[PDB]
């Protein structure tokens, strides 16, 4: 089994590097956190911070989730994200990324006691 929570860390939690070291990173990172073991996950997106810091979003701000229900928060500052975006090449089981770092504001849905994120649905 892997909890909700161990996943969400899995799939989107990288504090080992600040930003996005190299246009290598995506690549390696999907492939690494088996994000494209069954398919090529379309997009997805790692957050630089310490777990404390994501963790506390769950106390933030509370917005409308993507998909209408409401356990959604956002964080009130930004924070060092890596966007990874499957190319045109990508053709599973070769699949291939443009990495992308910024810094905005996070938003994911949280759940579960203690209260912890379990989805991350968009940055802004």
């Amino acid at each position: 089994k892997e909890t909700a929570a161990a996943k969400f860390e899995r799939q989107h939690m990288d504090s080992s590097t600040s930003a996005a070291s190299s246009s290598n990173y995506c690549n390696q990172m999907m492939k690494s956190r088996n994000l494209t073991k069954d398919r090529c996950k379309p997009v997805n997106t790692f957050v630089h911070e310490s777990l404390a810091d994501v963790q506390a979003v769950c106390s933030q701000k509370n917005v409308a989730c993507k998909n209408g229900q409401t356990n959604c928060y956002q964080s009130y500052s930004t924070m060092s994200i890596t966007d990874c975006r499957e190319t045109g090449s990508s053709k599973y089981p070769n699949c291939a990324y443009k990495t992308t770092q910024a810094n905005k504001h996070i938003i994911v849905a949280c759940e579960g006691n203690p209260y912890v994120p379990v989805h991350f649905d968009a940055s802004v």
